[PDB]
């Protein structure tokens, strides 16, 4: 819309839907930060505020009210902030009526954002969360035009059952569509290989990258939040894909450097 | 040695899914001058309460008073060298802030809490909830090394008729003790700061705007100068005038939420 008023709410060209920790590098308390030095703004609505993930001994806090999960993201376009939105990243749910919630928005927000980019990562392992996957395939999957499924996720969320390259890229197809037009596939296979298929209508990728054994978090939501500001930019799928990977590895080794059980964002 | 990370200031007030105000608008700004800070929400709400919506609230005293635990369970406070508190959502939730306050002491005999008595205005009265004053007064402000109130906040908490220059001064004078080191009163722009041996009163430009947050601004401004090794007057002026910087920024950026420009 050429013909809409300056709008002096802030403006941001990401919402990201997922957790946030008090203490701690997971969900948009490091992907926010990953994203801010891509040079872009984002909004960050919160699935569950925790006092950190709930790997250490102990954590606190617990998933956000629909009412308020489903105010947090009305007041975003009531404020009038979305005029600069060209992309909603989904990461772990907290629950199902929560995925309905945000498909409902975003369904509503698709009408007026066409270049909308919704990139979802299927976050359904803690074997599978309860109703968490049919939330996924009836309110979200539909809307997604970008997924990130690891081995496992791909399988329940496709119900096929992957156990080689074409079988894994077969299923990716499966889930292609209008508006799915990609799907990017990831196995962490000591020194854990990284093995990563990008899939698409048109062409078949392959990226593997050598990583590091660590019980860091967060290091697949760094990895969303680098995809997305890499294609945000002009950056082509794969090459999106290869330098996020980069980046997460070059952010473990920064974080292990200055030797820390959790993840520091290093200069960009 | 730990491997947790670590910060120097603990940040407990409001955090906005959208907006300027709270830890949304402190942590940048803490950022900015190089320190680390952990932000423990009191309230969640999606924007301030003076737009025609808003949708949140207060986080629950299980949740908040773990975040909280979690900082020491965690062993990251190693670095902690100030704590400050702002908009707080429930009376129960400052009762828990102090406890864990009180308990800090004991491995942080140096700590600085500084806090920030958000009860009211004097052109709005009070306009937080009803209990927060008295909890405050007896849990808080006990604690409290530096408090920065506005007159009437000023009057809430030591009952006193603040609208007189010496008046307030008295009033603030009678707060301070052996905890108590200092007290910002506010209120051109005239900011008093009154410490058991002296009383300094700044003054900067004033500008004709709604904006909301320069308080959680001000006050992670200055306290960074404080840990950064600015005296109290100098820490207090320079707060106010990053502040008024802050604000012609976003004037000039024509926007209606604050937005931090290069420090
Ligand atoms: N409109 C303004 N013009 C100039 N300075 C301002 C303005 N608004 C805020 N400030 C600066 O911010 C400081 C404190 O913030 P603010 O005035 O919002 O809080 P307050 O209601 O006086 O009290 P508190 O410290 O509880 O927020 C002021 O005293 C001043 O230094
Ligand atoms: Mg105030």
């Amino acid at each position: 819309l050429l013909f809409n008023d300056k709008s002096r709410a802030l403006q941001a060209d990401i919402v990201a839907v997922q957790s946030q920790v008090v203490y701690g590098s997971v969900g948009n308390s490091i992907a926010v930060p990953a994203i801010k030095q891509n040079g872009l703004n984002v909004f960050a609505v919160p699935t569950v505020l925790l006092s950190n993930t709930p790997h250490y001994d102990t954590f606190y806090g617990g998933a956000i009210p629909d009412e308020w999960f489903s105010g947090y993201l009305r007041a975003l376009q009531e404020r009038d902030a979305l005029r600069q939105l060209r992309a909603v990243t989904t990461g772990y749910m907290g629950t199902a009526s929560q995925i309905k919630i945000l498909a409902e928005w975003l369904t509503a927000l698709r009408k007026d954002h066409p270049d909308l980019l919704i990139m979802v990562d299927p976050v359904i392992g803690d074997y599978v969360k309860p109703d968490l996957p049919e939330a996924y395939r009836q309110y979200l999957l539909p809307l997604a035009q970008g997924i990130t499924p690891n081995i496992f996720e791909l399988e329940i969320l496709t119900g096929k059952n992957c156990r080689d390259l074409d079988s894994a890229i077969a299923a990716a197809k499966s889930l292609l569509s209008d508006t799915l037009k990609w799907v990017v596939v990831t196995s962490a296979s000591e020194n854990q290989e990284m093995q990563v298929v990008v899939v698409t209508a048109d062409s078949v990728n392959v990226i593997s990258h050598s990583r590091v054994k660590t019980d860091l978090k967060g290091t697949g939501d760094l990895f969303c939040a680098q995809l997305i500001s890499g294609l945000l930019k002009g950056k082509a799928l794969t090459d999106a894909v290869h330098r996020a990977g980069l980046r997460v590895l070059e952010v473990m080794r920064y974080t292990q450097q200055h030797e820390s059980d959790e993840l520091i964002l290093p200069p960009l």
